[PDB]
C-alpha cells in the first residue's frame, strides 16, 4: 500500500500510523532521543498490558491506564505512572488510533531510538478499554521473587521470559524508589539498549546511591546506580539466573528476545488474528555503541555467581579507578 505522502507499507490501515510516528518523534521524543519520555512510555507499555488475567481480570493491553487513569494512577504500583500518562493523553486525543494502540505504538517506536535497540512488532485496532484494571495485577519491586514470577505467569510469561522482558532495565531509571536520587538509572549507560544491566545486577552490591531503607530497594554496586531488590533477587534464583547470565554480552539474544516477548506483551488481552500487522512502520534503531564489560576497577572476583550450570564469562573492565554513573536529565 502507498500512504498519503507517498511512504509505503504493506497493510493500508496502518497508513494512519506516519503521521503519529512524526508527530511523537518530534514531540514527544524530542527528535527521536532515547531519554526521559522514551523511559517512561516504555514503563507504560508494560503497566498498560499487565492488568490482566484469566481470573482476575483486566482487559490488558487495552488503554486503560489513559482512559481510566484517575483510577489506575493512584495505584501504589504505578507510582509515578501520571507523568506519562499526562503527556500522552493530548497525543491520543489529537490521533486515530485507540489508547491501547497509541502506548504499544509509541513504546516501539521509543526503543527503536535507542542505540542497541530492536524492532518490536506492531499490531493495530485494540477497541477502546472496557474498564480500569483491577488493583494488584501490577509487580512491585518488593514483592517476592515466586510472587512476581506466578503474576507474570498468570499474565502469560514464562519465567525466561520475565528475564527477557526486563532487558527494558538496560534503558532505564528510577524516581520513586528513592526520592532523595531522582533519575538513577539501573544500569550505567541508560541511553543504550546493552547487556550491561544484566552484568551490573549481578556485581556484589557496595552502597546505597541515595539514602538506606528505601522499599524495594537494596544496595547497588556503584555510585549513581540503583538497584530493585526484585532485580537483585531474580539474577540470583535458581528460575532465572542461568537465563540471566546468558544475556550477558549476547546483544542479539537481547534484541531477539526482547522483541518477541514485548511483541507477547502488546497482545495481552488482545488476538493477534483480529488485528492487523503495522511492524513495517518501525523505524531502524542505531547500531550498539561500547562493549559488554565490568565496571572500572572491577574483577570476576566481585562478580556473585548464581548460575548452577555454568561460570559468569571473562569480561574484561573499564580501565581506570571506579567511577560515578550520571543520573537521566
Ligand atoms: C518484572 C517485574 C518488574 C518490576 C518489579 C519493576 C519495577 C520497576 C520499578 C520499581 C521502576 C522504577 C519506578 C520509579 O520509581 O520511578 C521501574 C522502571 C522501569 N520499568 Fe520496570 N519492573 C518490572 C518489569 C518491567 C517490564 C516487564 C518492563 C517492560 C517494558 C519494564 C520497564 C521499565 C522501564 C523502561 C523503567 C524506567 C522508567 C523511567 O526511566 O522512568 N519494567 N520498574
Ligand atoms: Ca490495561
Ligand atoms: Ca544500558
Amino acid at each position: 500500500a502507498t500512504c498519503a505522502d507517498g511512504r509505503t507499507t504493506a497493510n493500508a490501515a496502518c497508513c494512519v500510523l506516519f503521521p503519529i510516528l512524526d508527530d511523537i518523534q518530534e514531540n514527544l521524543f524530542d527528535g527521536a532521543q532515547c531519554g526521559e519520555e522514551v523511559h517512561e512510555s516504555l514503563r507504560l507499555t508494560f503497566h498498560d498490558a499487565i492488568g490482566f488475567s484469566p481470573t482476575l481480570g483486566g482487559g490488558g493491553a487495552d488503554g486503560s491506564i489513559i482512559t481510566f487513569d484517575t483510577i489506575e494512577t493512584n495505584f501504589p504500583a504505578n507510582a509515578g505512572i501520571d507523568e506519562i500518562v499526562s503527556a500522552q493523553k493530548p497525543f491520543v486525543a489529537k490521533h486515530n488510533i485507540s489508547a491501547g494502540d497509541f502506548i504499544q505504538f509509541a513504546g516501539a517506536v521509543g526503543v527503536s531510538n535507542c542505540p542497541g535497540g530492536v524492532r518490536i512488532p506492531f499490531f493495530l485496532g485494540r477497541p477502546d478499554a472496557v474498564a480500569a484494571s483491577p488493583d494488584h495485577l501490577v509487580p512491585e519491586p518488593f514483592d517476592s521473587v515466586d510472587t512476581i514470577l506466578a503474576r507474570m505467569g498468570d499474565a502469560g510469561f514464562s519465567a525466561v521470559e520475565v528475564v527477557w522482558l526486563l532487558a527494558s532495565h538496560s534503558i532505564a531509571a528510577a524516581d520513586k524508589v528513592d526520592p532523595s536520587i531522582p533519575g538513577t538509572p539501573f544500569d550505567s549507560t541508560p541511553g543504550v539498549f546493552d547487556s550491561q544491566f544484566f552484568i551490573e545486577t549481578q556485581l556484589k552490591g557496595r552502597l546505597f546511591p541515595g539514602t538506606p531503607d528505601n522499599k524495594g530497594e537494596v544496595q547497588s554496586p556503584l555510585q549513581g546506580e540503583i538497584r530493585l531488590q526484585s532485580d537483585h533477587l531474580l539474577a540470583r534464583d535458581p528460575q532465572t539466573a542461568c537465563e540471566w547470565q546468558s544475556m550477558v554480552n549476547n546483544q542479539p539474544k537481547i534484541q531477539n528476545r526482547f522483541a518477541g516477548t514485548m511483541s507477547k506483551m502488546a497482545l495481552l488481552g488482545q488476538d493477534k488474528s483480529k488485528l492487523i500487522d503495522c511492524s513495517d512502520i518501525i523505524p531502524t534503531p542505531p547500531a550498539l555503541v561500547g562493549a559488554a564489560h565490568l565496571p572500572a576497577g572491577f574483577s570476576l572476583s566481585d562478580v556473585e555467581q548464581a548460575c548452577a550450570e555454568t561460570p559468569f564469562p571473562a569480561l574484561t573492565a573499564d580501565p581506570g579507578p571506579v567511577t560515578s554513573v550520571p543520573p537521566v536529565p
